[PDB]
């Protein structure tokens, strides 16, 4: 009841909502949250994600690509099932791991273990679903 995210994970979370909106998106989905997380930068998900060789402008085309862009979006928006679950999962994980606050590792976690959604395919396209997980296995020890 006093699940909670780090500043970090926050500002994931808000940079997908960002990056929706740039791309005239109106629906905040996994794929979104994903490049949240890539451009939040200084948490462990985007150091995975930019250690398995994602960048923000290979993110994006991949988007683009599968989705299509419309026009910039200046209203609000809304989080997809899908994410509202991978935010959930998350919570899931930071408590399973019994830490006080969930941090991007444990978004990034999330995502991998739903499995489906478009930043799956997108980490399936790429040949690194499991390479990322491994990498963010490791970054999570000690
Ligand atoms: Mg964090």
């Amino acid at each position: 009841n006093f699940n909670r995210f780090t500043q970090r994970a926050k500002k994931a979370i808000d940079l997908a909502f960002e990056s929706a909106k740039s791309l005239g998106h109106n629906i905040v989905g996994s794929e979104h949250i994903l490049l949240g997380l890539l451009r939040e930068e200084e948490g462990i998900a985007a150091k995975v994600l930019s250690k398995v060789g994602f960048t923000e402008a290979y993110l994006e085309g991949k988007i683009v690509d599968m989705e299509g862009k419309g026009e910039e979006i200046s209203e609000d928006i809304v989080l997809s099932p899908r994410s509202k679950q991978i935010l959930e999962l998350s919570g899931m994980f930071a408590n399973k791991l019994k830490t006080n606050y969930i941090g991007t590792e444990h978004i990034l976690l999330a995502i991998i273990q739903e499995g489906e959604g478009i930043a799956n395919k997108i980490l399936n396209y790429a040949g690194v679903n499991d390479r990322t997980l491994a990498q963010l296995t490791i970054d999570m020890m000690g």
